[PDB]
């Protein structure tokens, strides 16, 4: 399965709507994509899997 939809620990994980709301969906383990709120500056010009259908097809 796809390597970027797992997500590391030391990267800025939870900015939220008013600070910088990039909603990026990433796998916990068995079957479930969780939306982490990044911040604009860390993720480059890409958008890291912004739906439950894109992350669940790519990782699960």
């Amino acid at each position: 399965y796809n390597r970027l939809c797992i997500k590391p620990r030391d990267w800025i994980d939870e900015c939220d709507s008013n600070e910088g709301g990039e909603r990026a969906y990433f796998r916990n383990g068995k079957g479930g994509c969780d939306s982490f709120w990044i911040c604009p500056e860390d993720h480059t010009g890409a958008d890291y899997y912004s739906s439950y259908r894109d992350c669940f097809n790519a990782c699960i």
